[PDB]
């Protein structure tokens, strides 16, 4: 296969945005998938490839996928692994590129 | 468009399972998208159509999407809306069909 096709119950428009973030000394390729309310972000992490959904948040866009939290405020974003850091308070900082 | 294509960085196999759950007196069509670690569930809710990702859990499969929590233990599953119920403790019970 190689690809996940989610068929949406409508003719909604679907957009794909890719961003390069630099997290410390590592690269991270994140691709966003937007279709109205639906918003996914595929995190191509070294540890495991994750597809996270946009979850409830107050400021920024919080994304939840496997054990990961991808929280983006603008060009900045915080990477949380909930097993490395169950408190969700010692994130890895990333910069958009 | 009408469809979300997530292109996976590999030739992993991708499977699609659809289930009918009955939640009280309503129907719910849920489709699961599995590709290794990656696991999504499109919830075709009356309120809004949601695509949730599999998140960290201890028992069952917990899925997070928008303000929704879809938690499945077997044929049973609990639907939480975090704005209706911020405590995540008064779920709507659903039965597989």
């Amino acid at each position: 296969m190689g690809e996940i096709t989610i068929k949406l119950p409508d003719s909604v428009k679907v957009s794909t945005n890719s961003i390069l973030y630099k997290c410390g000394a590592k690269d991270l390729s994140v691709t966003y998938y937007n279709a109205g309310d639906i918003s996914l972000a595929k995190l191509e992490l070294e540890d495991e490839t994750v597809v996270a959904s946009n979850v409830i948040s107050g400021s920024g866009a919080k994304y939840a996928g496997s054990v990961y939290i991808w929280w983006t405020k603008g060009k900045t974003a915080s990477l949380y692994n909930l097993i490395d850091n169950p408190e969700e308070d010692k994130p890895i900082s990333c910069v958009e590129q």
